[PDB]
């Protein structure tokens, strides 16, 4: 029943992506800055960007007003270029966890690896879910098998590309994403089922208007989420790997700015596809009634629009664009997680080149399997894409601010900030993971599923409490050990 045309199309597109990169690696006027910016854009923009942005715009509860992850994650690159690019450079940093291990120690750096590893896993699960949904809709494959196949192909791509040389694969992949999406959009807009997306943005005919709305009581919560996506999107090894490998600090800053511009440009057609899905009379298409959000297939809105509103070859171009985005992001995500585990955890704390290569291969496999299980269990792409930066914002970002800008931080403040931020984040609950809150801040309300949500900005409160606890406990421990109030024999971490 499945169309073999789709399988042959994804095969030929994958080969077309890899062959040009192999040729460019075989071969290899002030244009390298553009190439670096395009490569960073291809690293940043994956299945999360495209599919999660379309889902967030499509879902009536969110709209464009609540599709904050594309804008926030693009602004993360601008903020990184402005403030974090120079302090991370000119030091012997290979990974993002190197400042943490150099200032707080190996154990605290390994502890800080856990939020980063969980964020990488959430991002990989979101992009695996996006690719599996695209394959399942367009090639008509079972969703579980499609997700497993996507994870397998991403794993083999990362491994095969790793040992050999790849040059300018990301440029060609970004070109494929851009062309596929921007040729899919005009075909989707001209479908007889799709109504005027300008009218649907401000008026409701099929569902609530896709521009979205923010209530006056929700404003703080909106701001809270935006901060989580704008500041929690900065401390990632996929970005700092390109920052540290640059020739100069100015080159790193300019590639950050160009990458942010490219991310916004890539986010535009995803917003348009989500708006088209929100403006579609599904009773007129072959998808039929019920509509995708009634079917609980909202997270699959972008492939559905590609499949049921576009011709078959345009659907194949869109599938190629999604595949290019997912491969170019999954390579960086898997490699960053594996490199951080191999260098910071295995090589530095516990301990050979062959041994390191082998543990990094098996780590790629285990990370892929964990992300596959997470992708199979969940039902949302935007939710995992959002949650990837949640614990990063809560935990790593205050510690990153402390190690870069706050002179005098130590391990006691790091541990205190870790515990305080984690406690305030956990006690606030998580609706995506169906967790009840223990602390009930003012404005709490139950959703459809019965989990109490928080209108109070408790995530930003947890982050700020983590930062202030780090500073206060660090200076208090320094004062207590310097003045002689606390005996020096109790300095378990030997920080001061
Ligand atoms: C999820 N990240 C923040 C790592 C990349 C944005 O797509
Ligand atoms: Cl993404
Ligand atoms: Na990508």
């Amino acid at each position: 029943a499945f169309h073999v045309e789709g399988l042959i199309a994804i095969i030929v597109f994958y080969l077309l992506i890899l062959l040009v990169g192999i040729w460019a690696a075989w071969r290899t006027r002030d244009i390298g800055l553009l190439v670096g910016g395009f490569t960073m854009t291809a690293t940043w923009v994956g299945g999360g960007y495209i599919n999660g942005t379309a889902e967030a715009v499509y879902v009536p509860g969110y709209g464009l007003a609540w599709a904050q992850a594309p804008i926030g994650y693009s602004l993360s690159l601008i903020l990184g270029g402005l403030f974090f690019a120079k302090p991370m450079r000119s030091k012997g940093y290979v990974t993002m966890l190197d400042p943490f291990q150099q200032i707080y120690g190996k154990r605290m750096g390994g502890l800080l690896f856990i939020p980063a590893l969980m964020g990488e896993m959430f991002w990989a699960a979101a992009i695996f879910s996006a690719l599996g949904a695209t394959i399942s809709v367009i090639i008509d494959v079972d969703m579980h098998i499609s997700v497993i196949i996507s994870a397998l192909i991403a794993t083999l791509y990362t491994l095969v590309g790793g040992l050999y040389s790849v040059a300018y694969t990301d440029v060609v992949q970004l070109f494929c994403i851009f062309v596929g999406l921007w040729i899919s959009v005009p075909f989707a807009l001209s479908h007889p089922a799709v109504a005027d997306i300008g009218f649907t943005a401000v008026h409701a005919k099929y569902q609530k208007p896709w521009l979205g709305t923010v209530d006056s009581s929700e404003v703080y919560s909106w701001l809270d989420s935006f901060l989580l996506l704008m500041l929690g999107g900065i401390p990632w090894q996929a970005y700092f790997q390109r920052v540290l490998s640059s020739s100069s600090a100015t080159y790193a800053q300019v590639l950050s700015f160009l990458a942010a511009f490219g991310c916004l440009v890539m986010a535009i057609p995803a917003i348009l596809i989500g708006a088209i899905g929100a403006s579609t009379d599904w009773n007129q298409t072959a998808y039929g009634l019920p509509d995708p959000k009634t079917t609980e297939e909202a997270d699959m809105i972008l492939p559905i629009v590609l499949q049921y509103l576009c011709p078959v070859y345009i659907s194949f171009f869109g599938l190629g664009a999604v595949s290019a985005a997912v491969m170019s992001s999954a390579d960086s995500s898997i490699l960053s997680a594996s490199s951080m585990f191999a260098r910071n955890i295995y090589q530095l704390s516990f301990r050979s080149d062959k041994e390191i290569v082998w543990v990094m291969r098996i780590t790629v496999f285990v990370f892929g399997a964990s992300a596959t299980a997470m992708a199979l269990l969940t039902k949302t792409v935007y939710g995992l894409w959002y949650l990837s930066s949640d614990l990063v914002y809560i935990v790593i970002f205050p510690q990153l601010l402390c190690v870069l800008f706050v002179k005098g931080t130590n391990t006691y403040g790091a541990v205190a900030g870790y515990v305080s931020g984690l406690f305030l984040r956990i006690t606030g609950g998580e609706p995506y993971l169906y967790l009840q809150p223990l602390i009930f801040y003012p404005g709490y309300y139950p959703d459809d599923n019965g989990i109490y949500n928080q209108k109070f900005p408790f995530k930003t409160l947890a982050m700020v409490t983590s930062f202030l606890t780090n500073i206060c406990i660090s200076y208090l421990a320094k004062y207590l050990f310097e003045s002689g109030t606390l005996p020096p024999k109790l300095d378990v971490f030997d920080a001061v």
